[PDB]
C-alpha cells in the first residue's frame, strides 16, 4: 500500500494542514474545495459562478492526481443553504453528464470563510 | 474500470448521479432518503422513515452485487439530532451481527425537506 | 475481500451499532470519534482539550487497526460551531505536520451527546 500526497498550484492554498488529495494505491481522496480562486480570492457572483470555480478547482486537482472528471467515483456536496440545490445541480450536470459518479448532498450550518458550498470527491487514477 | 449501478427498485436520482459506483472491489452508494421507489415521500414516524431509507440502501446493494453484511462504512445525516436514539433502534435491526464503521451528524436541512439521508460504502461479493 | 471489524478497548464504547473501525483488505474506515474519554466521560474545557481527546481516540483506533497517524489517507471534520475552526486546526496541525491527509471540514447543526466536534478518517494498514 503506497500513499502519495498531491498538491497543485492551480487550486487554492490549503486553509489548514492538508494536501489537496491523497492517493492510496490507485484510489484518490480529494480534499473539500470551496468557491475560492487559485490565487485565494473569494468568488463573488451567482451560485453558478461559485460552483463553476469549485469544480474547476476539483478538475485541476484531479489532473495533478493523474485522474479526470470521468474517473470520479463518489462526490459529496455540502451546501450552506438547501435552496441553492437546483442552481448547484445545473453546473454539476454540465461536468457530470455521460459519467455520473455516486453522490450525496446535504445543507450544513456553515462552511469555512462563510462560503456557499464545499465539494469533496474520490476518484480512480 | 468504474462500473455505474442503476437500481430500478430505488427512488430516481434527484440530480446527475448513479445509485452507486463500483471501483475495483469497492462500492460507493449515493445518499438515500425516506422516499418510496414510486418517488413519494414517506409519512409517519422516524422509525418508518428509517425503514424506507435502509430498504433503499439494501436494494441498491443487491443491484451492486453486494449485501448489508458486506457494508464497510455508513454515514448518517439527521435533520434533527433528537431522532438519534429512535433511528439507531431501527438501524440495529439491519446491522447487529455485522457492524460497519459509522458516523452520524445532524445537519441543517436535507433535499426535499426529509428527516434523514444515509450513504454507504460496501465490498462487492 | 476480507472485512475485519476492529474493537478498540481504549476508545469510548460505540454509541450505536457500529465498530470502532472496519478493515476492507488494506483500507481502514474509522468511525466518527467525539471528545469523550475512554471512560465515557465528556471532556470539559477548551476546544483544544476536546480536539486533543478526539485525536487521541483516533490514534488509539488507528493503533488497534494496525495503522498509524502517518498512514491516514483522508479525514473528515464535523464542527458543531464553525467558529471553533482555528482552535481545532491548531491542535490538528500538531499530529498532521510532515504527513498531511486529504481533508474536509464543515459545521453542522448538532452532534451526538451534544459534543462540539466529530472526526472520522480512512487509513492504510501497515
Amino acid at each position: 500500500t503506497t500513499l502519495t500526497p498531491v498538491i497543485c498550484e492551480s487550486a487554492p492554498a490549503a486553509a489548514a494542514s492538508y494536501s489537496h488529495a491523497m492517493k492510496v494505491n490507485n484510489l484518490i481522496f480529494l480534499s473539500g474545495q470551496i468557491p475560492v480562486t487559485p490565487d485565494n480570492k473569494l468568488v463573488e457572483g451567482s451560485i453558478a459562478d461559485k460552483a463553476e470555480q469549485v469544480i474547476q478547482n476539483i478538475k485541476n486537482v484531479l489532473e495533478a492526481s493523474n485522474s479526470s472528471l470521468d474517473r470520479v467515483v463518489k462526490v459529496n456536496i455540502f451546501l450552506a443553504d438547501i435552496n441553492h440545490f437546483a442552481e448547484f445541480n445545473s453546473v454539476y450536470a454540465k461536468y457530470f453528464n455521460t459519467h455520473k459518479p455516486a453522490r450525496s448532498c446535504v445543507a450544513v450550518a456553515a462552511l469555512p470563510l462563510g462560503v456557499d458550498m464545499e465539494m469533496e470527491a474520490i476518484a480512480a487514477e
